């Protein structure tokens, strides 16, 4: 009690009493910001990826099925929902499954985008812990591990479904493929999993032009109630098809014959569509918003939407446009001999293969002319690189081929003979070289201009700041070929993509260059028609690869796989569910979510409390000058060690842009765990809880006594029930007088603040217990005042919690009635909450946490 630590004689120091107060006044309001969870991550701020977190993340126990078309986001969805339940403690044990070659991929995803260390189990992990504990997976909070390491044995199978996992991720869900008559060994493992986990979240893919069926199979782990019949799940897709047929034909730009518009009608099982029904079709003044309360209403009778996201490329915008950009070159005779050996020394091997060496000149002239020939000094795509390299030296330009050979070679060239800064970017490197050179490739003006990639990594960092690729080379598969362009061709990036490809005339690139181009159109525009007509064309395209010198015969192709793609193409964009990619892009509002941490994201009071607590605790602030403060130790640390510091010291960015840039420094928010952190490290403990002050001001008598008052509104229950919405712990300041007036209303913290100072040990010490008796009696008037203040608090908190938590449980109550996926438990856990917390919010109190004693003297 910080009396009794100020009649004893601790008195601590009036910056301490400074940083205390706005801790726990900053805390308090962040508590309470609407869209917490929210902010800290380290990704752009999407809106379609914003609207899934915030519907998914703050149910309770949430059961969904992310279907997002490649690219758009599922992993960060998932790792969004999860940031949510873990920060708002919904959450606490998370289960990852992963393939255990994208296991490396998550563990880093986690770490850097959510601040979230998860522990890989891998069998040498499993054994070390059955030592440890009772079950092996009670030892770790958050767990990675693949489906084929929980399938080993059925004794480690079931200590994982005993682990009381709060949430399951599975990734690549539709690799469990699964038979009415015969599931799977691995579908039968994952159907116990969903079965003892309260929350599931499946990440899958819907491939090969198939339809929602498809996902029926994993739609009945989430909810195996609702789906129990394929059948009527099919008969219900066919018969839901018109009315999206009929609404795609209404946003349009289309006429809606009444006989189509009851269908619509037919869906929105009421009485009263009509009048809102016209409005919207006959285009009216104000049939904007008569279309847009109408697909509203539309959209809560779907039978999956709720439980299934799939948002497209053509139901979500800002990604940038691609433009073409095609060089023939001379094919120079040095190559032409080079194949020709090839071609004699090429007597026994498939065409398949064959036309693997066909595709990189380069090296088949480093194994018949000898390792390292010197094919840098007349190859023409080397030429045309540095001729645009140095003609365009303000722009960054990822330069990407197919091997790590042939990029180090060019490096080397084009830094020796041409003096451009190039940095390597390739697979075989490890995390902190890949750190360093996207770090220098990142440099506004002074650092690399090109990235020299081999066949890209897998969707790694965002090089939002670079707009020009160029394809040194192209992979045979257009999987690949998308994959390169994967890279820049995201949403928040600074311009439209330029792809450069400069090609040798008359060779196997000159071959896929015109098949990417003017037959599946893979450069200017991403419809996924590539790998159909890649499969259906195979034996033919692959023979125009092992012999471009037979041209005849190909032209036809060409044409045909346009044909192939155009057909393709249209059988798609037929098969759209608009109201599905509608409901899963969020929509108008959540472009406004979107924009409200956009501006929350400006909170300078962030930036100087942060270097205030810091510089407290005693961290070394090195401000390196781009953005970005290196965090070091001293001497003068307040604790022996702090959570988040090495001695090696970290980066931190204050910046979300800066931040998605340069992936190896911390992205410093409200949420990030070095702010939560050094706040518990104040608040917990009790120094600067009590500290004696003098004052000098003219305008009043020597030796008067102020004496101001931090109380502290508190609420006693599990995170689990979230108090912290409404009623986190919240400071309660008070400025009393000798006779027991308060007079905190008006006199500000900051501005009193900066007027007080501090004393010296001795005369402070007994100057103290020279008003013991008085500063006792000052404090019992405020404790019957601090009752009237806490009372405030707690009346203000049961109306805004009874508020919001009711209107919460009638719209779910609207939707059971109106829509099949809502759950019993759902309703329930509503329910439950609303009660609990009233409760628990007429069961707080109050205490005395920080007392300054002000003298006013006028020496
Ligand atoms: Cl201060
Ligand atoms: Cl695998
Ligand atoms: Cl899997
Ligand atoms: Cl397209
Ligand atoms: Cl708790």
């Amino acid at each position: 009690k910080p009396q009794d630590r100020l009649f004893a004689g601790q008195i601590d120091r009036m910056d301490r009493f400074a940083l205390r107060y706005r801790a726990r006044k900053y805390s308090s309001e962040q508590f309470r910001m609407p869209y917490s969870g929210l902010r800290g991550q380290r990704t752009s701020l999407i809106p379609h990826q914003l609207n899934i977190a915030h519907d998914v993340g703050r149910r309770h126990a949430p059961r969904v099925l992310l279907a997002d078309e490649v690219g758009l986001g599922k992993t960060i969805e998932a790792g969004m929902i999860l940031h949510q339940q873990l920060l708002s403690g919904a959450a606490e044990r998370v289960l990852i499954i992963v393939p255990e070659t994208l296991q490396h991929q998550w563990l880093v995803e986690m770490l850097r985008r959510f601040n979230l260390r998860f522990a890989l189990f891998d069998d040498e992990r499993y054994a070390e812990a059955q030592h440890d504990a009772y079950n092996p997976f009670d030892t770790e909070q958050l767990v990675i591990c693949s489906l084929d390491f929980a399938r080993r044995s059925k004794q480690r199978l079931e200590h994982l479904c005993e682990a009381e996992w709060d949430l399951l991720v599975v990734d690549e869900a539709h690799h469990l493929v699964w038979s009415e008559d015969a599931p799977s060994r691995e579908y039968q493992a994952i159907e116990q999993l969903a079965e003892h986990v309260p929350g599931v979240l499946l990440l899958t893919a819907t491939p090969e032009q198939l339809g929602m069926e498809s996902h029926f199979a994993r739609l009945r782990l989430l909810d195996p109630n609702r789906f129990h019949d394929f059948a009527q799940f099919v008969e219900e897709q066919k018969n839901y098809r018109p009315v999206a047929d009929a609404v795609a034909m209404l946003l349009a730009g289309n006429k809606l014959s009444n006989d189509e518009l009851n269908m619509l009608g037919e869906m929105i099982g009421e009485q009263d569509i009509e009048p809102l029904l016209q409005a919207a079709n006959s285009d009216s003044e104000d049939a904007q918003s008569a279309r847009q309360e109408l697909v509203s209403m539309l959209m809560d009778r779907h039978g999956t939407s709720r439980v299934l996201f799939r948002n497209t490329r053509n139901g979500v915008k800002g990604f940038p446009k691609r433009e073409l950009h095609t060089i023939k070159l001379p094919l120079p005779t040095q190559y032409q001999t080079a194949i020709k050996v090839s071609g004699i020394m090429g007597a026994r091997k498939s065409a398949e293969d064959r036309a693997r060496d066909m595709l990189y000149p380069e090296r088949i002239y480093q194994e018949f002319e000898g390792d390292n020939a010197t094919w840098w000094n007349f190859d023409p795509r080397v030429e045309w690189l540095m001729g645009y390299l140095t003609s365009h030296r303000s722009q960054k330009v990822l330069v990407i081929c197919a091997k790590a050979a042939t990029a180090l070679q060019l490096e080397q060239v084009l830094r020796e003979r041409e003096g451009i800064r190039a940095a390597v970017f390739h697979e075989g490197m490890s995390i902190i070289e890949r750190d360093r050179a996207a770090a220098w490739f990142a440099e506004e003006d002074t650092g690399a201009q090109v990235l020299l990639c081999s066949e890209i990594g897998s969707e790694g960092r965002n090089f939002q700041f670079a707009s020009h690729m160029v394809m040194f080379d192209l992979p045979f598969n257009p999987d690949l070929l998308e994959q390169r362009i994967g890279r820049l061709d995201r949403i928040g990036q600074a311009h439209d993509i330029q792809i450069h490809v400069p090609y040798l005339e008359k060779t196997a690139q000159s071959v896929l260059v015109r098949w990417y181009h003017e037959g599946l159109d893979a450069f200017e525009h991403t419809c996924p028609t590539g790998r159909t007509i890649y499969d259906s064309v195979y034996n033919d395209l692959i023979n125009y690869l092992a012999s471009p010198d037979q041209t005849e015969g190909f032209d036809d192709l060409i044409k045909n796989c346009r044909e192939q793609h155009e057909a393709l193409k249209a059988q798609l964009e037929q098969g759209r569910d608009r109201l599905l990619e509608i409901h899963s892009n969020g929509g108008e509002k959540a472009q406004a979510l979107a924009e409200s941490i956009e501006e929350q994201d400006d909170d300078t009071n962030l930036i100087a409390f942060a270097m205030n607590l810091f510089d407290i605790i005693g961290i070394n602030q090195d401000d390196r000058g781009d953005n970005m403060i290196v965090l070091t130790p001293s001497d003068h640390m307040l604790v022996p060690d702090f959570p988040g510091l090495s001695e090696d010291g970290i980066t931190i960015t204050f910046d979300r842009e800066v931040a998605l840039a340069r992936e190896d420094a911390q992205f410093i928010t409200w949420e990030h765990p070095l702010i939560r952190n050094g706040l518990d490290l104040i608040l917990s403990g009790d120094t600067g809880s009590s500290t004696i002050s003098l004052l000098k001001n003219k305008a009043l008598p020597v030796g008067t006594l102020l004496v101001e008052l931090i109380y502290v509104v508190e609420a006693q229950a599990p995170k689990q029930l979230q108090l912290n919405r409404f009623l986190p712990p919240t400071p309660v300041r008070m400025l009393l007088d000798k006779n027991g007036n308060n007079l905190a209303a008006q006199v500000e913290f900051e501005t009193f603040n900066r007027q007080l100072n501090a004393v010296n040990r001795h005369t402070g010490s007994k100057l103290v217990n020279a008003v013991q008796q008085d500063v006792h009696a000052i404090l019992q008037l405020g404790e019957a005042q601090i009752e009237k203040s806490a009372r405030a608090l707690i009346d203000a908190a049961r109306n805004e919690a009874d508020e919001k938590l009711s209107a919460e449980l009638s719209r779910l109550e609207a939707l059971r009635a109106v829509n099949p996926n809502i759950r019993d438990d759902e309703l329930t856990a509503i329910e439950s909450n609303r009660q609990q917390v009233m409760e628990s919010l007429d069961q707080a109190g109050w205490r005395l946490d920080a007392l300054r004693l002000i003298v006013v003297t006028h020496q």
